[PDB]
């Protein structure tokens, strides 16, 4: 609704550690792209091993027992975080720009969802800090037990490209909520937004060393994070081959706690007694939301058999009408693919899924000549043996399916390695509550999609991921548990 | 306290599969000794990576959607879980016999503190089966969000030796009460005791499958069960460096989720205003439990200077005292250590500790000339620096170290990458809750050492574990959540 800031001032672009910013030790730069234009934007501090561990010692030593982190009660962590949330809102016109411009994504997507949830995800960890309990334990003998849930300590955080400042969000906020430090290793594609985020983290007051950002490249700078021995936890969002990466190294290193939350083939499923149009609605954009960039994407879409032709038919005529183009501008619904390497695997997985005999309904090219833009596209006769059945395209492009009965299409559905979430569409209370335990996904959605909020746990079954995010599950990964068993004169109830 | 049974008959020496006595594939066995005289009891079947596969594949069977394990009532699951608890109580001299003739542990042990243990543990988490409950969670939305609190699926289970039936009881009980299979790879050195237990599971009802007993090496059975590609999550209790190997291993695969339970070098901390008598006995004790052969044995004790000289005194003549000799004596307090291999390595380390300078007070040396018993030995004059105050000895090798400073103590104790448990002793109110608070281990004991029972959670900071087991906070690493957003057509409060 309101007006985007088309090229603004961008301060910030260095490592942010022990709340002062600097360069890499090696003095070395990389570029980010803007990928409406293919542009460079600037150039940004290429962190890597050396980077990570001043990081890593800053955040050892606000974690120190006695430190002011320490010390401080759970709700002035709150009133921290709150406060962020108030910095945040302020700054909200600036940062959904500078998330389009570096991103790529539409700007009514920008300001309207994204900081919409970046501003509630701090908020609703911020109540969290002070209300998060252990137990005491009337177990036997002569004896008080207790629980206490003190922090992990120092925490790797690696977040991908696709929601750069909700991804941010999603991990700083439960954990710092916990008392926890961070070190936080955003994503090459998009490195510019969470290092004003980070302007807005010394302003509110966190105390040095609490969060550390480094930029930089995976491999070097990740892997120095995911592999330190003075880590205590590792939280990695990406993709399910670098999270087999990731484990790997926590059982190479020091036994580091992991969480995982990976990629996703997740199913919309329609049934016959469905809203057609609802149904229509809701898979178009379960498939097309951040130009198909989202990793719990309705990337499989089944209809009934009954239905499959109409269905088919309005599903071509969104595709169609829905209007690419230049994302800062505010009825632009899908801006382009976030970089050149994106831009070519959907281009790539378009040509394959012609290869393979499924048939092309609509887009399936370039759109334009500046940018990364790929028309929307949809292919009709899809099969389960097709690698575009089979593999995460993360692009603009819906498969549609045909089955016939319910016991078909649940073994379909689940027939992947994968296991982010899944939907349901239909009218009927027992086909609903059979799909919501038949579905093996970490998030069912029933006549709806895509609805993951501050509230929600949040992550995959089988390779899709390991633990869960958001909700007052996700404060338990950063959480370690301490039992107190004390001796007593003597015991009554 | 009965009599035990000195010649039992031992009927099942076969893996458990599918609740069906089976060879091994290969047709190899191998055998088991008697540490008490170090004469080979008899053979068993030699499980490996074909074997696993069986197994693995009757749990998964088990586990299908509509298979009679999962539509059970919660509730039914309880009950099967009870029934077991009565046949172990009806048998509990047979197998409390069992344990010590293949493990060594004193018969007064082994009925009254281990099958004690295993009772209560299968009990305890009968009654955990129907009330372990998922959320409904007041989202943004017209929507209705609720949790399913879901088996996580077919659990690979890995235990060591020195605990044989209770570490078992530790993973089966929470695994099946909330609704898992399993597939358990028992010790080498420890196989009999566990197989009898499964003969009891069948017996109790459990469906074919639920529960599947493979008895093999660990490189081979073991290794097989933590690379399987169809095992959804991996127990492992057992060494730290193996513990790296599990995690690995999971990374390599197929990202099944990991606790660990690995190994300790726990400290007990005596203060000067301690009772002395109470604080000698506990530490002795500490140590000396199960022949030294305790993940959570004080293996570390700490004393304040000012009472050292007499703590030390003590100490020795405990040590001197313990009746060491045959475990089926009902006043046995020290049976012999478990086989060859942990013998020597445990005389290594007496050998070693006196190399390093540190001072041999008593014992130091094999008692007798039959099995594998070792004197009681105490070392004075221990330096933090000293291979025998790092690492696991995992025998009757009691060390004494002297300390000043609470804040010395503290840092000392904490200088470790193990975490597992620690204790202090004293009387001041001040003192025991700073103590709770500084400690980095997973349980503290105040007044008190190894009070671990079926309601307290239990494991490990840092390289002593990842996860807990026991109490309610043990059932989280069989869990699965699965959240389910609704859309609703209005939505109140
Ligand atoms: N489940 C979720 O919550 C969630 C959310 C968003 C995206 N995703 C997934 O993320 C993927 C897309 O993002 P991506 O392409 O940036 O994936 P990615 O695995 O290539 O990179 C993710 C992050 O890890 C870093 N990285 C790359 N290699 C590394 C290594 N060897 N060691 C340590 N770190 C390394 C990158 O620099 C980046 O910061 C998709 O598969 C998508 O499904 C999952
Ligand atoms: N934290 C706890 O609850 C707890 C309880 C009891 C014992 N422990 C620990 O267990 C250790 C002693 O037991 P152990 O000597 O039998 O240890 P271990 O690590 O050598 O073996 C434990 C189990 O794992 C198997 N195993 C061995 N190598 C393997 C491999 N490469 N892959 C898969 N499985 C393998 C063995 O056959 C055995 O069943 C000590 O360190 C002790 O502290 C911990
Ligand atoms: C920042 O957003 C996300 C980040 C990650 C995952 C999912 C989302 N995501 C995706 C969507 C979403 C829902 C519905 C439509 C839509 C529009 C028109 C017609 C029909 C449906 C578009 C987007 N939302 C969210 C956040 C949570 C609730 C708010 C809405
Ligand atoms: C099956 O047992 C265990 C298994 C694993 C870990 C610890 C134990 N463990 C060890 C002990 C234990 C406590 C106190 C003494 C003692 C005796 C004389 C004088 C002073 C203390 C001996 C043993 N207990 C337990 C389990 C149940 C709690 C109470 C009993
Ligand atoms: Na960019
Ligand atoms: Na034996």
């Amino acid at each position: 609704l309101p007006s985007p800031i088309l090229n603004p001032d961008i301060p910030y672009n260095q490592l942010f550690i022990n709340n002062e910013w600097q360069d890499a030790v090696s003095k070395k730069t990389f570029p980010t792209v803007n990928p409406t234009t293919g542009e460079v934007i600037g150039h940004v501090a290429e962190g890597d091993r050396a980077d990570v561990d001043r990081a890593v010692k800053a955040a050892r030593e606000a974690f120190r027992l006695g430190s002011p982190w320490r010390r401080m009660d759970a709700s002035e962590r709150g009133r921290l975080l709150n406060r962020l949330a108030d910095l945040v809102e302020r700054d909200r016109v600036y940062l959904a720009s500078l998330e389009t411009l570096d991103n790529g994504k539409p700007f009514q997507e920008s300001y309207a969802l994204d900081l919409d949830e970046v501003i509630k995800v701090y908020r609703y960890f911020a109540g969290w800090a002070d209300k998060w309990h252990g137990k005491t334990i009337p177990m036997d003998g002569q004896h008080f037990c207790f629980t206490r849930h003190e922090p992990v300590g120092v925490c790797g955080q690696i977040i991908p490209w696709n929601f750069p400042l909700v991804m941010q969000g999603w991990k700083l906020a439960p954990a710092l909520a916990t008392g926890n430090t961070v070190v936080m290793k955003v994503a090459e594609q998009t490195p510019l937004s969470a290092l004003y985020l980070a302007s807005l983290i010394k302003e509110a007051g966190f105390p040095p060393g609490v969060v550390n950002i480094i930029t930089g490249y995976g491999p070097t700078a990740g892997a120095a994070i995911a592999q330190h021995m003075d880590v205590d936890k590792v939280a990695f969002t990406g993709s399910t081959e670098v999270g087999h990466l990731i484990q790997k190294a926590a059982g190479d290193s020091n036994l580091k706690r992991v969480t995982l939350e990976l990629g996703g083939k997740s199913p919309s499923i329609v049934l016959a007694d469905a809203d057609m149009e609802h149904a229509v609605e809701q898979c178009h954009e379960a498939l097309f939301f951040n130009m198909g960039q989202c990793c719990c994407a309705g990337s499989r879409t089944f209809v009934e058999e009954s239905i499959y032709n109409e269905f088919l038919e309005r599903t071509v005529e969104k595709a169609k009408q829905r209007k690419v183009g230049n994302p800062f501008e505010l009825d632009t619904q899908q801006g382009p693919q976030v970089d050149k390497e994106q831009f070519e695997r959907v281009l790539g997985y378009i040509q394959l899924g012609q290869k393979e005999g499924a048939k092309l309904l609509c887009g399936g090219e370039r759109f334009g000549e500046r940018g990364f833009f790929i028309k929307p596209t949809v292919f009709g006769g899809v099969q389960d043996d097709m690698r575009i059945a089979k593999e995460e395209i993360f692009g603009p492009v819906q498969p549609l399916f045909k089955f016939k009965k319910i016991e078909e299409v649940v073994e379909r559905a689940n027939n992947t390695r994968y296991g982010l979430a899944a939907a349901v569409f239909t009218r009927d209370l027992d086909k609903a509550m059979y799909f919501t335990q038949a579905l093996q996904a970490g998030t069912v959605w029933v006549n709806t999609y895509n609805i993951v909020t501050c509230h929600t746990p949040f992550g995959g079954f089988k390779e899709s991921g390991n633990g869960r995010e958001l909700g007052e599950d996700g404060l338990k990964a950063y959480t370690e548990v301490k039992t107190v068993t004390i001796k007593v004169p003597q015991k009554n109830s």
